[PDB]
């Protein structure tokens, strides 16, 4: 597997696992990274939905940032500064739960620019992202204000860029050649939207969560990498959750997007590479799902789990697995009252030795 | 290692690892599990500050619920209804940033009763727990309201218990013979507490975060298990973060408790078992931080890391590691317009085959 | 998942993962753990072929103990005294490589009984398991002998039970209502076999390695669990190894059972549950190997990986993943080879130890 | 931590982890991977003792290669044909046990060259390395002869270079500016030796296993990277294994090198970077072992675990963790034993295979 090693001291070229930080990115390359691939419940194996896009121009975007995902992203050896721009498909906890870890993380890590979040609005004001993020920052006021004694604020504020969720394929973004176009989803209630990044002959479709809609097959068409929701079987639902045979069925026909329906949809889209996510990829579950997609779609497919990579070049769409550090490191008025400051225990004696050495 | 097997087919007694869900709790026993141990930065090896505490009476608490920790908490195979009661040592994102995941996740899981959150105030309204939770709830108002349509809204409530943070070893919880006292800590700004849980002759202190203070050594005294802040050395702060000498020195005095500071307090508390946490537990870090302590403290110590489980009985406080599933499962007006509902693609065909087959 | 938790302080019943040590085995129960599911080449994620079998009568068996398999076998919290019977499907390193780890290992851990090894004959004396095991024990004579000074030599023996590789589903082991049958495979050269375990009306079959043969479909028939080679797709053979098209083809027809061949074999046998192993279980191999079998076989299947476990009861063959300590420990259940030339090289370490030596002696 | 990123599309320099295959080794640089730090029992967390060296010249050695070390070694993305030369400290299974996965593996991992194995003699022929390997090849006879049939058997040769164990720092290897010297060790029985690697004024000592001996401290002097046995405290011997204090107390004074002896030795040696191994590095064990070193040694210290790497440059000795593939694949470098009683067993699967064969061949 991977390229042929030439010299004993020489670097293995075209490695068959992706080491984040180790590889140059082509001007005519994209590098996508599943930093989140599972849904409702948490699990070391699968963070909540989160993707890292890396364009050869230098522009990098996080599309969804759910609970768990921050751990994987931080393993990518990418400084805080470069990951400022965030794109949410809906306001489910497991799509932007970990914005605050980023928000707070990056600020302590030395991020200089404020996070820019694009999201869908709601049917009313309190159902949108402008509201959601506005209340987040209020929620974490005790964090914000304390930190904003010792660190310049600006990297604390969040420039939100809300749009109309109802809008069919309209332009939500356009800088440095990169375009994002959002369109609606039929999931839980009004607001949820699917994205389509377009840049340098390349098209990448983020499906977020949706029961099958007529806006995906249309605006997806002829994409390098197309990601869409693709769910457990109605059998597996009964097994795991103890569901009965009417709820189990409907969940795959009404509320969510089946495998067998995920297939038909991509068959319509004809992407360079289709990507099925948002299911617990386990030894007892993953297979039956793959046999669904196959019924009605026979093109290049990735059954997504955490830290799966796509290198979109001209010639090919190559899937690999990232192998990244678990012991990950970041890479490069007073909120005290005199009632708290007058408590400081004397440790001047306990610490005199190490200090002395440290100061000589 | 562990108990002596007494039959081929029988269970291994006093096993050398803790297998979550596999062991009965005794009546005069306490299980504390570290589900978070690792400062603000994200990494799979170490979730943010989170502890699960099981008492023999049948009560169970969570003390801090920082980003990531829900992946460790959920692996303990505990029905979400038993984990309703949550004590917050403060409102850093790395202490309560995964309550949201608990809130939403646990409600899909099947929590029937609301979440109960014990936290401090600030030195004004918009710096305390009552304010952060109500603004966290409004933050996720789309998630709340969409789910409410299809699941009774009762569990989606959070009952907030603001305590006064100023208070100096004063009761904040007294139910079923279990008594939580708080006291202030010196960290970021006014607000952060430590917790003393008392029950059936046991005492378990949760430090949280604190520069050395005159209250912890007094109020934690003789604790069966004593958890305190322990930072990484002022060389280590230069090595990893590129920090200057002047700053790195300061950090292990003003901002955080040194391993040496940590040693003094533990000398002055003389607990049955000490625990250092909050430092990154690595090959290249752990040994100088462990030594830092040994300058002053000599008795029993754990160097904390995710899924360390303490067993507190009359005779011993025994250290082990929990071995738990990464592929974890849970254990037992509309917000749609007719503009979105119209959008449904037709997949009666593609789903026909499996649909007919499942129904018999 | 699993069973409903009925008390706060009590035990989770029927847990969805298998914690080894943690479950009692009922008398009509069979537990099978995959301790090695991997190809010829080493990898942490997958040990070479190994299987641990637990029958509810108290009897246990390892079928194959290939390279890297002991790390998984040790993780099951079974005392060495309980794992002394080892069956080999052939003498590929990838199938008995770690025999010498269990032998030397267990003898430290404190095993009292010799190891017992059933293995095929060859066409001739020096292609069989008696010859193999004789010359392993010669290969590791410095360990056998040095260890024998300090530890009783009895358990450092290995009684070999060589059977006839040519024999068509004949008994190789009959003991305490347990039967092992062997039949031939078509693999590397003459030697290799499959096994059928017959106990309490249960039939577990360990296929080993073999190009599709006429013996497996016949004898395995109606197995409770039937374990069979399931190779990686010729396409993947090109991609991964840069194999020229026409060679890759030959491998999936001639030298190893392809997924469709496995799919055909398992329709004929009609097992309660069918296991594919041998192949590298990756995010970019497993699925088309599943596709392959599903073309030809429709009933209950597992796609093997390390620490996969089957419990066989009258009512079910349930598949879980085991969750097992990486930081594993052993669970408890003649003249000197020194000359004074080497003994006169010791260092005086009375000073530096004094402090821990004083304290520890109180 | 590590070097600064100064480009968005760029390679991040001086990374705080080591990504095997990803780093260019310099002329004035040695790279030392622990491919195995473990004890006599199996655990996934720690293979039995093994080491890989890669020298700035291009030369690459394995020092010891114990059971379950081949996973970690395969994870390094080094072609098999670059890991030809093997040195054994002793004939403990936990030190050479995975020479047979190297031999069978490497062959199918692209080794065209035969194995060179340097090991020590014992008190007699049957206790040397010549004999061990002789009989190892004889163990896997079935493996050899089937494998070789239609192939060149060259890389199937293990050339053993056996030296005297009682020879005091006498050269056992001199090739392309690399020197290996050996002295004895006190351990089990006359035979175990400890190597020193010399090259470009670099000294890298490979202890092996030994109770404190007078030799190591002399010949390991001014080491760049001095590796040595370090045992668990006599406490951790009573806790886990249930030893009486007497035996527990003695284990650490008589048989094995105590944390305090380890430190007494490295103070005598004065190495640029010492390396304790050969203990189960666990959350309840590692701390009482560091301390017992620190008693009598204050130099740069590594507490060894599987996949730790040391970069030996002119300016420093930098310790790191290797981040590597669990899904390991080999990387490409630059009379038949069948009777017709077995080849007459081949099943018809021409139907089943028809669909995929047609697709693949077009
Ligand atoms: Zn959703
Ligand atoms: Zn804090
Ligand atoms: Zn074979
Ligand atoms: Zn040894």
């Amino acid at each position: 597997a991977g390229g042929k090693v030439t010299s004993s001291t020489g670097i293995a070229p075209k490695r068959y696992v992706y080491y984040p930080g180790s590889e140059e990115l082509g001007p005519d390359e994209i590098r996508v990274i599943a930093c989140g691939t599972g849904m409702p419940t948490a699990r070391r194996a699968q963070a909540a939905a989160a993707w890292v896009v890396e364009l050869g121009n230098g522009d990098k975007f996080i599309v969804d940032i759910g609970s768990g995902s921050m751990a994987n992203i931080q393993s990518l050896m990418i400084p805080a500064n470069y990951l400022t721009k965030i794109f949410l498909t809906h306001l489910h906890t497991d799509h932007w739960g970990d914005l605050v870890s980023m928000w707070a993380g990056g600020w302590t890590a030395g991020r200089t620019d404020p996070l820019e979040v694009w999201g869908p609005s709601g049917s009313r004001e309190d159902m949108g992202t402008k509201y959601a993020v506005e209340h987040m920052l209020k929620a974490y006021n005790w964090d914000y204000m304390t930190r904003a004694v010792t660190i310049n604020p600006r990297p604390g504020d969040i420039n939100v860029h809300e749009f109309d969720y109802r809008a069919l394929n309209e332009v939500v973004y356009q800088e440095n050649g990169v375009t994002f176009r959002s369109w609606p989803c039929i999931h839980a209630g009004d607001g949820p939207v699917s994205f389509a990044l377009e840049w340098n002959g390349y098209k990448v479709v983020f499906g977020g969560d949706t029961a099958p809609n007529i806006w995906y097959p249309e605006y997806a068409k002829g994409a390098d990498l197309a990601i869409h929701e693709c769910w457990m079987t109605s059998d597996q639902m009964m097994t795991k959750y103890n569901q009965p045979a009417q709820l189990a069925l409907r969940i795959n026909l009404d509320f969510h997007t089946s495998a067998q329906s995920f297939g038909q949809i991509m068959n319509m889209v004809q992407p360079r590479h289709a990507v099925a996510y948002a299911f617990f990829n386990d030894d007892d579950t993953r297979y039956d799902i793959y046999t669904g997609v196959r019924e009605n779609y026979a093109g290049p497919l990735s059954m997504a789990t955490d830290m799966m990579v796509w290198n979109i070049t001209r010639d090919a769409v190559t899937e690999r697995m990232a192998v990244s550090p678990d012991h990950a490191w970041d890479v490069a008025a007073s909120e005290y009252t005199q009632y708290i400051l007058d408590g400081r225990l004397n440790v001047d004696e306990a610490n005199a030795h190490w200090k002395q050495e440290f100061m000589g």
